DNA sequence: GCGATCACGT
DNA sequence: GTACGTGATCGCA
């Protein structure tokens, strides 16, 4: 049982509780908070939260660093409470962060999914509790109430066998020292958004639009018909059938029209051209454009991204509602879009820091190659330098192709494709993609020893670690199906680079963070992407920035090579190159 | 409301 | 068969 409380008293705010702070809807911004549980060592106790977020005690309770709050998805709680002026302090053990520390496979999305892990089941699924779609609500006080009170009285229970197995991974201080602390900045964050300049969206539509019908007015006229070209299918029908192209490549039911395949096509027919420029065109409108405009918050023009700590199993971050990660990085419409997020203050510029080619340089570091390591020690260009390796020449004599089959070699171990993936990008045989391999061996063999100890690290021990001891267990590793083995295999290579990355990437930004208040600037943090940490700061500060940046994102770890980094202002996100 | 297909990132 | 994740569109029960 628990106390269904009307009003605050003194025994629900001593300073070590489990708190739950219940937001329900998905995105969490501006959104209601819909109940309040405490468990303590008085007891367990249920709030109505327009009663308790009103009573100046518990406001000071939650603002209070000194009074310990064990919780689930901190982050959520804190941002809910920030659109209401509410500050949440003395978070000092959040259950989702620990969990996925232990082991992010486990996709442990709630409260009970995390209990479990510890034979723990006296709570309920929170999609058993609300539902889910269409059917979604918060339920009647009497349910509601159990369900927070269950939830908080299961991370009082939980704390101390997630820590104690955090421990033994010696991922106590990860947890800890790391993820929390980067929880309460992604909340920042989160919360203060990025100013969107909607009218030049608006008009980058407006050219899509135009450029769309176009190039739609022309496909139909090449087909000799109508039909909808966004229609995988019916474009199947025209294509092939209709016009008879050859049929290179089949989808599971019918047949395939993936970029890869219509530029194969393109000689053939002058529609193919103009598909693949619909298909361009078409997916920055329907799906940047239009997909950014839909999560601009109106009162203020910014959107408010909502980082998913507790994601991936490398440890990288992932942001959602936007999306701003996944804005292409290429051509000179996708990259443009960029020139829409602009500072939310006059006066007031964008500063962008990325670091260059981090994951190769943690490569360099973990396999202790003595090539790479000096490749990147004379800060030379990798991918020239690998080139020169690959086909043993000198750099005037490397061309441009080698350069590029070079970079394809370098992409693959950043990103851990297969040879049939490299054979497929460098649209090259399997046997000759092999080949590229192993000359890569041959002047990198340090790095094949890295690929062939880890492989054997990860079957003896079940997992592979990152520089900060992140782990992905990896149960496939062992598996007599091909091609289920060898992706544990490039996860047990690729896993250590990219998470490791991803440690110092979160590092940098609490460092930066830190020293960011020690310096008094009006700086603040605004996203971080692919590599890249985006600011926006009073014009007044870029000096001190171009200095401040670049160092502490450079220092966050030391490794056998240097870190670099390289910065840009400008007026917009995409000016900031 | 699900698979399935495509295209973006990893 | 030969790469998972995001998110949009279009298909089908
Ligand atoms: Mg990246």
């Amino acid at each position: 049982a628990f106390t269904l409380a009307d009003r605050v008293t003194e025994e629900m705010l001593a300073d070590k509780a489990a708190l739950v702070v219940e937001v329900v809807e998905e995105n969490y911004h501006d959104a209601p908070i819909v109940g309040i549980a405490v468990v303590n060592e008085h007891g367990r106790f249920f709030l109505r939260p327009e009663t308790a977020l009103a009573d100046p005690q518990f406001v000071a309770w939650l603002g209070d660093e000194t009074k310990k709050k064990s919780m689930f998805d901190s982050k959520r709680a804190a941002v809910a409470l920030k659109w209401k002026g509410i500050e949440l302090c003395g978070v000092s053990f959040d259950l989702l962060l620990a969990a996925y520390l232990l082991d992010p496979a486990q996709g442990v999305d709630d409260v009970a999914a995390a209990a479990k892990m510890k034979q723990y089941e006296a709570v309920r699924p929170d999609e058993a509790v609300y539902g889910k779609g269409a059917k979604r609500a918060v339920p009647d006080e009497p349910v509601l109430a159990e369900h927070l009170v269950r939830k908080a009285a299961a991370i009082w229970a939980l704390e101390r066998p997630f820590l104690d197995e955090l421990r033994r991974n010696e991922q106590d201080r990860l947890l800890v020292e790391l993820e929390q602390p980067l929880s309460s900045i992604l909340a920042e964050m989160e919360f203060a958004g990025v100013k969107v300049d909607t009218k030049r969206l608006e008009q980058m539509g407006e050219e899509l639009a135009e450029q769309l019908r176009t190039v739609e007015q022309r496909i139909y006229e090449l087909a000799g018909q109508e039909f909808n070209i966004n229609s995988p299918k019916q474009l199947g029908v025209i294509l092939f059938e209709k016009l008879q192209l050859p049929v290179l490549k089949k989808t599971k039911t019918g047949y395939s029209t993936s970029a890869d395949v219509l530029e194969k096509l393109a000689p053939y027919h002058e529609i193919v051209e103009n598909i693949l420029h619909y298909r361009q065109l078409g997916k920055l409108q329907s799906t940047y454009i239009e997909g950014l405009l839909k999560v601009v918050r109106p009162d203020t023009k910014k959107v408010h991204t909502i980082f998913n700590q507790a994601l991936t199993q490398t440890g990288r971050l992932s942001s959602t509602e936007p999306n701003l990660q996944n804005i292409p990085i290429r051509l000179e419409e996708g990259r443009k879009i960029r020139q829409a997020f602009v500072p939310s203050e006059s006066d007031w510029l964008i500063f962008a820091a990325d670091y260059s080619q981090i994951e190769l340089r943690v490569l360099a570091h973990i396999a202790e190659d003595d090539n790479l390591m000096e490749a990147f020690r004379r800060d030379l260009d990798i991918h020239t330098k690998t080139a020169m390796d690959i086909f043993q020449v000198s750099e005037d004599e490397v061309t441009p192709n080698m350069r590029r089959q070079a970079k394809a070699v370098n992409f693959g171990i950043v990103y851990g494709i297969s040879d049939y993936g490299l054979a497929q990008n460098l649209n090259i045989s399997r046997k000759e993609a092999a080949e590229f391999i192993e000359r890569y061996f041959e002047s990198f063999p340090g790095v094949k020893r890295y690929m062939e100890n880890i492989v054997q690290e990860a079957k003896q021990k079940g997992y592979v670690t990152t520089l900060l001891h992140r782990r992905r267990y990896l149960p496939d590793i062992t598996s007599r199906n091909f091609n289920v083995r060898s992706f544990a295999e490039r996860m047990a290579m690729n896993t250590p680079i990219q998470g490791s990355a991803a440690d110092i990437i979160k590092k940098a930004m609490i460092d930066l963070n830190a020293r960011l208040k020690e310096e008094r600037l009006q700086a603040r943090l605004l996203l971080q992407v692919h590599d890249e940490l985006i600011l926006e700061a009073p014009k007044e500060e870029m000096e001190r920035l171009c200095r401040l940046v670049p160092e502490v994102m450079e220092q966050a770890v030391t490794l056998r090579v240097p870190l670099k980094v390289d910065y840009h202002y400008g007026s917009t996100w995409y000016d900031a190159k």
